[PDB]
């Protein structure tokens, strides 16, 4: 029942002071970075952005960074009716801005900001010779540290204007954490990280809203109170966990044949997120109902795949799992491996 479930969870609560200790290895990396890229002329407003502060975690030993670009006076335009996909342009012309060393007429060019970011990180990298520290061959800035812990750092532009049209009916967390607190979430930055569409448009950017996940998950419940006592103690976050490490599970299972090299935890978070739209009430996110829990998150991720439909969190006319992005074939595989799961009481956690 729920009794496996919990030694999985309190197994991965002693993995945190290895990981812990890597952190600050990350950090001490990435601070000397941020000091190199300060004293260039276009990167003078590159800052760190809070995402373990401004470390996120993607896989046990891959740390997602994220480098923000204030840009002021920025007008998009839309990119091929892709709604998350966008093109940099300049409201008007008052004092020529440091970013114009990568125009290309109005638009803001892609390629060539992350090749001088590629450039000026490649020369402070050879540099710090207190650890080790490489490259490798996507539209982020990969490194690997004790030829164990992998960084993918990103560089994104920061937007404090009001958040695109196509985000309009996104972030349905009314029923839940109320209207009060979409329009308090709605006043925060947005980002627009280098991600290209598919060769591929070097100049278009992606709507990145990566930033109000530790917002949400840090004030997860309906009542204000949730999980501030031994009362209101739910089962929120350990499902989130639970889904995370059942992909990375069988990611590890399926590194065989690369079948579903495609899928990343930003999948598992955006389906877990709708079921938490789907049950707003705490007490449908019970402590002991931790296994009923775990078994909703699966059959939406299971009933996802299963219709080609997995709608951005942010972007509803957005599809993750479109036949452009994942083939039909990777999800009736991931289909078939979670279905045997489920079915046969999870036995990829048994260790
Ligand atoms: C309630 C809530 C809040 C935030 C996110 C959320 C959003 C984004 C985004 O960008 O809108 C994002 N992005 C990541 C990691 N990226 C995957 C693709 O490659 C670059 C790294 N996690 C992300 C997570 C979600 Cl789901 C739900
Ligand atoms: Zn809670």
């Amino acid at each position: 029942g729920a009794s496996k479930l919990r030694a999985v969870l309190e197994k991965l609560k002693l993995s945190r002071d290895d990981i812990s200790t890597a952190a600050g290895m990350v950090k001490g990396v990435v601070d000397h970075l941020l000091l190199r890229l300060k004293c260039d002329s276009a990167f003078r407003g590159v800052g760190l952005l809070n995402t373990y502060e401004h470390v996120k975690i993607s896989a046990p030993n891959e740390f997602d960074v994220m480098f923000k670009l204030e840009v002021p006076r920025i007008q998009l335009e839309e990119y091929s009716n892709t709604r998350a996909y966008y093109f940099v342009k300049f409201k008007r012309n008052p004092k020529e801005n440091p970013l114009s060393q990568f125009l290309e007429g109005e638009i803001l060019s892609a390629s060539k900001m992350l090749s001088k970011f590629r450039k000026i990180i490649k020369e402070e990298i050879n540099d710090i010779k207190d650890t080790d520290v490489i490259m490798k061959r996507s539209p982020a800035v990969t490194l690997l540290i004790s030829e164990k812990i992998s960084v993918d750092i990103t560089l994104a532009l920061e937007s404090k204007s009001s958040w695109p049209a196509s985000t309009q009916e996104g972030l349905r967390i009314q029923n839940w954490l109320s209207a009060k607190v979409r329009k308090q979430l709605r006043l925060k930055p947005f980002y627009l990280v280098p991600k290209h569409a598919k060769g591929f448009q070097e100049e278009t950017w992606r709507l990145s809203f990566s930033h109000i996940e530790k917002e949400i998950l840090n004030n997860h419940g309906k009542s204000k109170t949730c999980c501030e006592n031994k009362e209101e103690k739910c089962c929120r976050k350990d499902c989130l966990k639970l889904m995370k490490y059942l992909l990375e599970q069988l990611k590890e299972r399926f590194k065989d044949k690369k079948h579903l090299d495609k899928f990343s935890s930003y999948h598992v978070k955006t389906a877990f997120f709708h079921v938490c739209t789907q049950n707003p009430q705490d007490s449908q996110w019970d402590r002991k109902d931790l296994g009923l829990c775990f078994d909703n998150c699966v059959t939406y991720f299971l009933q996802c795949l299963r219709t080609e439909k997995l709608e951005n969190y942010f972007i509803p006319e957005f599809n993750l799992f479109s036949s452009n992005l994942i083939d039909k074939r990777s999800k009736e595989f991931l289909t078939k491996q979670i279905e045997y799961e489920r079915n046969n009481e999870f036995p990829v956690f048994d260790e």
